[PDB]
């Protein structure tokens, strides 16, 4: 079809646009979809140079930090699992003294495939600490273009109808990272998009599997941690689990790579999985955001089965306001329908024409 013949590679897509294409987030990326971007599951939007969200960052060294976490991994031959421990609240400018101590400061290097390689062989070494999941943003009050706390999808449909606000998903995060900092392999919380900005700092590197090989990510996933399988469905969406390219290579899972630099936007796709890391002191602001594409998404994610906290959206209003065709069918458990990869958003179709 169509859409499989429009990034038939999946390959990682970057965009730049005109600041008045700039001006409509779910128009754009409705566009950007009917460029086939969705197939890599990752893409780079760089913004028009004449765009800016924040006057100046020099207020921030007082900013809290309430949880920080120190990232110690474990494990050898490309597998390995991140266990968090959570330091004492902290400032921003204790963060940033310690991310450029001697001692956790990025090492020098000159191709990325260097650093690269110094991640990967050092990153049981020395744990550092992510100031990560950080409620707030850094956005100025009055920017309307791309503003990570009001982008104005249909994923206000859960607050709208319900007052239920989930941290991080239909609120702001921001991610102070230093160098070695990780995000493991995962997919977004029912599988939503993600959109992710790079306000300041060193830049901050991506791996990504196409959705229409992410089953197969799994599979090899289930085969290295069987116990972690074994205890829970969706055990990757515990954010722990940290496969090195080498090994996707090695096991033929198809991924592609991409580094962000400070002011590019990465934009993540339903059932992409991620993973990467920080080069050294940044910050990072990310949420998550639907598309109509995202609701059967949302209807058959896999949600983790083992911890009572996970997030959990409820798929009715969307289903009923978007689907009422098949309404009665879903709650009926026969809503069999199958989800195609390839297709873009029903919102992009103006721009297919
Ligand atoms: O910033 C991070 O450490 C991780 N970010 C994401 O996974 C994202 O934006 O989808
Ligand atoms: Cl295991
Ligand atoms: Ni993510
Ligand atoms: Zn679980």
């Amino acid at each position: 079809s169509e859409s499989e013949t429009l990034n038939p590679s999946a390959r990682i897509m970057t965009f730049y646009p005109t600041m008045e294409e700039f001006r409509n987030f779910s128009r754009y990326i409705a566009y950007i979809e009917s460029q086939g971007a969705h197939r890599a599951g990752l893409a780079k939007v760089v913004p028009p140079k004449e765009w800016k969200p924040r006057a100046s960052y020099d207020d921030i060294d007082d900013l809290v930090i309430p949880a920080p976490i120190q990232q110690l991994v474990t494990g050898q031959s490309g597998l390995f699992t991140q266990y968090n421990i959570q330091k004492k609240a902290m400032t921003v400018r204790e963060f940033r003294k310690i991310a450029n101590s001697d001692k956790y400061c990025t090492p020098r290097y000159s191709e990325f495939e260097e650093l690269e390689r110094k991640y990967w062989k050092n990153l049981t070494f020395n744990p550092p600490i992510y100031g990560a999941d950080v409620n707030g943003t850094l956005y100025e009050k009055h920017v309307d273009e791309w503003n990570i706390g009001r982008l104005r999808t249909i994923l206000d449909l859960v607050e709208k109808e319900s007052g239920i606000t989930i941290e991080g998903v239909n609120t702001p995060y921001l991610y102070f990272g230093m160098w070695k900092t990780s995000f493991a392999w995962h997919t977004e919380d029912m599988d939503l998009y993600s959109i992710n900005y790079l306000h300041f700092g060193e830049p901050k590197s991506w791996y990504s599997v196409p959705p229409e090989h992410g089953k197969r990510l799994e599979r090899l996933a289930k085969g290295f941690f069987p116990g972690s399988a074994q205890s829970c469905e969706a055990f990757l969406r515990h954010k722990m689990t940290l496969i090195s390219p080498l090994m996707l290579k090695k096991y033929g899972i198809p991924f592609d790579k991409v580094t962000q630099e400070a002011g590019e936007f990465m934009i993540t796709f339903p059932y992409g999985y991620h993973a990467g890391f920080n080069h050294g002191f940044n910050c990072a602001e990310s949420t998550n955001f639907a598309t109509r594409r995202w609701i059967e998404y949302g209807k058959q994610a896999v949600l983790c089965s083992c911890r009572k906290d996970m997030v959990k959206i409820s798929m009715d209003v969307f289903v009923r306001k978007f689907q009422p065709e098949r309404y009665k069918l879903w709650k009926a458990g026969k809503d069999n329908t199958v989800i195609d990869h390839t297709l873009p958003t029903p919102e992009a179709a103006e721009f297919l024409k």
